[PDB]
This record gives C-alpha cells, structure tokens and sequence, in this order.
C-alpha cells in the first residue's frame, strides 16, 4: 500500500525535473535575448538536471520500490558513474557561474560576462570534461571499491548497487567533487553580492527609484515625464510636451526616445541636480557634512522635488548636519513627500538613517539577477549538502544513521533537479519565455 503510493510521488518527481528542465534549456535555444555567457552555464546545469532526471532518478526509484538491482553489474557501475557525474558537473558549473559573476561585477562592464560565447563553451566542455574523468574513471577503474566481504558480496551479486565506498575514495571524490568548488563558489559569490551593494550609485539609486519608460507617461504628480523621472513638462497639452523632448534631444522623436538618448538626459539631470545643491546655500554646507551614500541621497531628494523644495526641510536638513540621523528620519517621515511618495521616501530616509545601500538592496534589475543566481547556488546546498555531510561523517564511523536515512538526504538532492526550473520563474526574460513555449 506504501509501495503504490511512494511510487506516484517519484514518477511526479521524474516528470517534474524532465519537463521543467526541458522548458528551461528550449527557451535558451529558441529565445534571443536568452542566449548569454551566465545562460549558457545555466543550460550546463539544467542539462545536468535533465540527465540525473532521465539517466539518474528513474533508475534510483525502481532500486527502491523494487529493493534490488534488475539491470545487471554494468548498467550499476555505469549509473552511479553518470549521477556523480551530474553531481559532480552542476558544483563545478555553479562555482563556474560564480567566479565569473565575481569578474563581471569587478570589471568596468559591471553585469557583462568577460567571457566570450566562445570561451564559455570550452568552459563548460572543460566542466563536462574533466568532471567525467573524475566521475567515470574511478568507477569503472574499481578505485570506489571497499575490500570488506560484505561489499564484495555485492559486487559480485547483479541484484545488488548499494555504492559501497573504501575510506579514501569516499573522503576524496567528497572534496574535489562537492566541497572544493562549494567553498569556492559561496567564498566568491559572497563577494559578488558584496561587490554589486558597495559599487551602488547615484544613477542606480534613481533608476531603481524613478524607473525607465522610453515614452511620455504621467508622473505621480500629473506632469509629462520620460526617461528616469525627467520632468518634460507640467502642461497637460501632448502637444507641449512633444515639443519639449524634440529640444531637448534635438531630433524628430514622436513621443519615444532611445536607451542611449535617455541616459544623456539623466546625466544631465544628475548634474544639474548636484549644482542646484551647491548654488543653494541652505542645501550646501548639509552636502558637505553627508558622507558619499548619504551625499546621494540629498541628491535624490533635489532630484525628485527640486532645490528649492527640499530647502524647505528646515529642521530635516538641520538634524542631517548634526549626523543626528534617526532624528532627522522622524522629521523626513512626517512629510508631504513621505505621504505622496511613501515606497521611494522609505527607501531615501533609511539610506539617510544607515548611511549604506541597504535600502536598495536586490532592487536594480540586474541585482534581481544576481539574487536569482544566489538562490539556484544556495538551494543546491541546502539539498545536497545534508546528503555530502553525512557521506563523509559516515566515512569516520559507519553504525550511525545506515542505509534509510542516506537514500532520503540523496532524495533530497535528486529532487533539487527539478527546483532550479521554478527559480528561472523570477526573471521577467525566462517567465515570457516560458508562457510563450506553454501557450499562456
Ligand atoms: C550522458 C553523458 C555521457 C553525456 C553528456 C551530455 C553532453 C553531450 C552535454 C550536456 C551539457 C552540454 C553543454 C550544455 C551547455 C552548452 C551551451 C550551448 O549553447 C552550446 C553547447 C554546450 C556547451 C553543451 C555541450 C554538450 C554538453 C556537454
Ligand atoms: C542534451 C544537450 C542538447 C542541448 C543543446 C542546447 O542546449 O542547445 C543550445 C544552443 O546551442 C544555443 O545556442
Ligand atoms: C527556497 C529557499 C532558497 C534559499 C536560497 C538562499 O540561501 O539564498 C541565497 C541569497 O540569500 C539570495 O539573496
Ligand atoms: C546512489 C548514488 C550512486 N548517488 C550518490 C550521490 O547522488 C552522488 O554523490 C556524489 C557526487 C560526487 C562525488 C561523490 N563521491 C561520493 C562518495 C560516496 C557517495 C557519494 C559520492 C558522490
């Protein structure tokens, strides 16, 4: 009764990883703006997946559901060489992904890969390569196996793959496998998120908070907007407000404008906004007391509302000079602009209460990227590690847990084959890519 039951959950499992894992690689390689350096890595793992979900789980089920091995001695050295195989080759892709994360967002490129299309398929073959030369060779070489009678009972029997490890292999194929490259990769992509929060601007900081539209759009307030939050116009005539943009640019626009000839408004309106400050002598002397994190979000406010108005902060600003933070933020709080613009003041206030980014944290569409990235590593570990943790500890003494507990943490780990999938749900590119393949 438990058999039947135990068996539906792992063929939804089977199905779920296959396709899910299918949909993911299918979007790669039919969608434009989804072929990239960090995607290409991410098919290497979802290929992983796919094959621990065809080669792998269906195989690992029936040695349950069955309690015995019915496709012979070769096809058992052969699977559990292609499962530690999988195992092996997702790490080393996620700790590929991170180390390149690390020089994309040292780089001046800042969330462009260096690598070249090129390159990180040779990366990936290498992957592939030499994971399957440390997987395959010390299988079908016999260099896994234990010399006890009781595991040689089972190397000789055909109705029998309980992967029965030696002292050595089992603490080194560990390491090299697993935990070398997942100290590499969470060391390194602590550092990328690390980099990416330090590396936060002013231009950042105000396209997170103002947005990007390429058309005229009506601002919060009412009036023609375009860009981040460039003020074309308080007119409510079109008219007046396309005749504004077509100056401004210097060219035939027709209410739309370019990635390029927005970025060239909202340099000038940064600068502006940084001048407005130290030509206004009320503004002036807090942007001298402010540090760089708190300097921008002075700015911010100027930006926003304007010289003039910010000037009006009497007291605000006169606590921001005394670096009496958190009694400026209940002064910055009780404010028109706190009730107009509640989500993007929170964000201002808080950056003026901590001095750092940690208000804009994960918000940039490129730091979504970024955290999307952190959760397929992170989740990796939280399926596979428990499953390594008690691998090696069952190294040093073997009577604890036995045979029950390990097949559930290996479980664990299969079923992160088919998690990976849902997490590409998070980015706006793979979640129309997805409803397009679905017909949704
Ligand atoms: C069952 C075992 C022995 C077979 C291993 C499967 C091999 C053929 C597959 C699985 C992962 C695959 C890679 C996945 C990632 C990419 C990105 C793609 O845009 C170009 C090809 C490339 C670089 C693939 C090459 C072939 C590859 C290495
Ligand atoms: C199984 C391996 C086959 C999948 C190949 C693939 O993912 O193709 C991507 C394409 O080359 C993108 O440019
Ligand atoms: C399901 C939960 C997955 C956990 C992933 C994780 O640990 O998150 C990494 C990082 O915090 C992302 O910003
Ligand atoms: C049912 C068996 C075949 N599957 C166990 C793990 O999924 C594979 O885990 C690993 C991945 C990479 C290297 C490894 N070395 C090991 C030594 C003992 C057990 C698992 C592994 C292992």
């Amino acid at each position: 009764v438990w058999v039947v039951g135990m068996g539906i959950v792992m063929s939804l499992i089977v199905l779920a990883i296959v396709f899910g894992n299918v949909l993911v690689i299918t979007a790669i390689a039919k969608f434009e703006r989804l072929q990239t350096v960090t995607n290409y890595f991410i098919t290497s793992l979802a290929c992983a997946d796919l094959v621990m979900g065809l080669a792998v789980v269906p195989f690992g089920a029936a040695h349950i559901l069955m309690k015995m091995w019915t496709f012979g001695n070769f096809w058992c050295e052969f699977w559990t060489s292609i499962d530690v195989l999988c195992v092996t080759a997702s790490i080393w892709t996620l700790c590929v992904i991170a180390v390149d994360r690390y020089f994309a967002i040292t780089s001046p490129f800042k969330y462009q890969s260096l690598l070249t299309k090129n390159k990180a398929r040779v990366i990936i073959l290498m992957v592939w390569i030499v994971s399957g030369l440390t997987s395959f060779l010390p299988i079908q070489m016999h260099w896994y196996r234990a010399t006890h009678q009781e595991a040689i009972n089972c190397y000789a029997e055909e109705t029998c793959c309980d992967f029965f490890t030696n002292q050595a292999y089992a603490i080194a194929s560990s390491i090299v496998s697993f935990y070398v490259p997942l100290v590499i990769m969470v060391f390194v992509y602590s550092r990328v998120f690390q980099e990416a929060k330090r590396q936060l601007n002013i231009f950042e900081m105000l396209r997170i908070d103002e947005g990007l539209r390429l058309k005229i759009y009506k601002d919060t307030e009412g009036y023609y907007t375009i860009g981040i939050g460039h003020l074309l116009t308080k007119s409510p005539s079109l008219n007046a407000a396309k005749s504004e943009l077509d100056k401004a640019i210097g060219r035939n626009t027709n209410g739309v404008i370019t990635k390029d000839e927005a970025e060239k408004l909202f340099n000038q309106d940064v600068d502006a906004a940084v001048r407005g400050i130290l030509r206004n002598a009320k503004l002036k002397p807090v942007y001298d007391s402010l540090d760089a994190v708190r300097r921008a979000a002075l700015i911010n406010m100027v930006f926003q509302m304007g010289e003039t108005g910010v000037a009006g902060f009497t007291n605000s600003l006169r606590m921001l000079q005394q670096k009496r933070w958190d009694e400026a933020a209940v002064n910055l709080a009780k404010s028109r602009w706190y009730n107009q613009t509640p989500n993007r003041a929170k964000r201002v206030i808080t950056t003026f209460r901590t001095g750092t980014w940690d208000a804009y944290k994960f918000c940039l569409k490129e730091h979504k990227a970024l955290k999307t990235l952190g959760i397929i590593m992170g989740t990796f570990t939280l399926c596979w590690l428990p499953f390594f943790i008690v691998n090696i500890v069952h190294v040093i003494q073997d009577n604890l847990i036995r045979k029950e507990v390990y097949i559930l943490l290996n479980w664990i780990g299969y079923v992160n084959s088919g998690f990976n999938p849902l997490i590409y749900c998070r980015s706006p590119d793979f979640r129309i890519a997805f409803q397009e393949l679905l017909c949704l």
